[PDB]
């Protein structure tokens, strides 16, 4: 559930996350946050 705005990047969870351009979807470098 990504509620970020599409058009930017931020260090969320345990890895970056370039907010996609559609919303509710980011790239993120990886996934090391088992939360």
């Amino acid at each position: 559930e990504v509620t970020c705005e599409p058009g930017t990047t931020f260090k969320d969870k345990c890895n970056t996350c370039r907010c996609g351009s559609d919303g509710k979807s980011a790239a993120c470098t990886r996934m090391a946050c088992p939360q």
